[PDB]
Formats: C-alpha cells, sequence, structure tokens
C-alpha cells in the first residue's frame, strides 16, 4: 500500500560545530518481525555518490564519525549530528526497506549558514569552434551566492525558452560557504541563428528584482 515517507524540517542552515537534528515519519509502522526497524539514512551531494550513514534506525555505518546518532522505532525516526562540519553538508534522506516497494522522504537540505549573497551573473556566447560543429551551447553562470535556492530562466528575443537546458551547481564552498551554478542552453546551429538576443533571467532572494544578462550574436 506504499508507505508515505515525510521529513521535517524542509531545510536546515547551521553553524560549524552546532548540532543538527533531522526527523522522518512513516505513514505505517516499519517494525519488522525480528524486532528491527529497517529504515536507513543517506546524504546526497553534488557530483558525489550518495553516502550511507545509518541503517536499522540506530546502527551506524562503519567509517561514519560518532557525531551521527540514529534514533526511533515504529513510525518515528530522528538523525542527530552533534558537531556539523563542512563535509556533513548535503541533502539528507530517509528510506524504508521494510515494505515493498521501498520509499523515501522528500529530503532535508543541510548546509553551513552564512549571510545572504546575491549571485554574480555572467552570460557566454558559444564558441566559433563549436558552432563549426553545428552545435550552440549558451551558458549563464551564477557565482558565489547563498542560499542555494535560485531560478534561471532562458529568454530568446524576449520569449521564454525552457527546452534544451541543463543546470549544474557546485558543492557548498568549504571556505566562503557560497554556491556557484551554471546553466547551459544547447541548441542546433540553425535554431541558434533563428534568434537575435539571448539572455538568462535570474531570481534570487538577495536580489530586489530579477537580473537579466543578455547578448546579441553576430
Ligand atoms: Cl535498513
Ligand atoms: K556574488
Amino acid at each position: 500500500m506504499d508507505i508515505v515517507m515525510t521529513q521535517t524540517p524542509v531545510s536546515l542552515a547551521v553553524t560549524p560545530g552546532q548540532s543538527a537534528s533531522i526527523s522522518c515519519r512513516s505513514s505505517q509502522s516499519l517494525l519488522h518481525g525480528d524486532g528491527r526497524s529497517y529504515l536507513y539514512w543517506y546524504v546526497q551531494r553534488p557530483g558525489q555518490s550518495p553516502q550511507l550513514l545509518m541503517y536499522e534506525a540506530s546502527t551506524r555505518v562503519s567509517g561514519v564519525p560518532d557525531r551521527f546518532t540514529g534514533s526511533g522505532s515504529g513510525t518515528d525516526f530522528t538523525l542527530k549530528i552533534s558537531r556539523v562540519e563542512a563535509e556533513d553538508v548535503g541533502v539528507y534522506y530517509c528510506m524504508q526497506g521494510t515494505h515493498w516497494p521501498g520509499t523515501f522522504g522528500p529530503g532535508t537540505k543541510v548546509d553551513i549558514k552564512r549571510t545572504v549573497a546575491a549571485p554574480s551573473v555572467f552570460i557566454f556566447p558559444p564558441s566559433d569552434e563549436q558552432l563549426k560543429s553545428g552545435t550552440a551551447s549558451v551558458v549563464c553562470l551564477l557565482n558565489n551566492f547563498y542560499p542555494r535556492e535560485a531560478k534561471v530562466q532562458w529568454k530568446v528575443d524576449n520569449a521564454l525558452q525552457s527546452g534544451n537546458s541543463q543546470e549544474s551547481v557546485t558543492e557548498q564552498d568549504s571556505k566562503d560557504s557560497t554556491y556557484s551554478l551554471s546553466s547551459t542552453l544547447t541548441l542546433s546551429k540553425a535554431d541558434y541563428e533563428k534568434h537575435k538576443v539571448y539572455a538568462c533571467e535570474v531570481t534570487h532572494q538577495g536580489l530586489s528584482s530579477p537580473v537579466t544578462k543578455s547578448f546579441n550574436r553576430g
């Protein structure tokens, strides 16, 4: 009947050394016949493979520091990190393996808190060498911003473009705790020459109004 997995809080910004505490709830009980609650924690990180931290609700994966502690049974489980470091930064997920099929929560963003930083926006036309290949990749860059939440909107001749776009954000910088992001609009050479002005529109909490960076192709 597919157990619904809920997670709270939605987001968590923390001071290096301060403790964190993530909770996870299941729509039905995950207690198994052998007395074990089959629910495991893992953290997602950009450009990395997911790291398993806790399993069987309370048992710690070998190699994970003692800062991590698993708690709960039945329908309520909590993960606690006593001294959050920069390497602990990521989006934390709980997943139940008791009932088929497996199900996981929405996740909780955990990163180091810093002051709000508005992104520096730069747009780049495709190279003449790549257009010689028949492909055009327009790139919009968002540099050193916090928090992660940001929206990139591509516009072609002031018309909204949504297709043929890829987004890629870095990990939280271990030093200044900012993020950097790149969005690439990849078009055919023929489609690329059907428009005059290319622009990306960026929305971020630190900006009063959306910032648009444009260019015109020759
Ligand atoms: Cl498990
Ligand atoms: K910046």
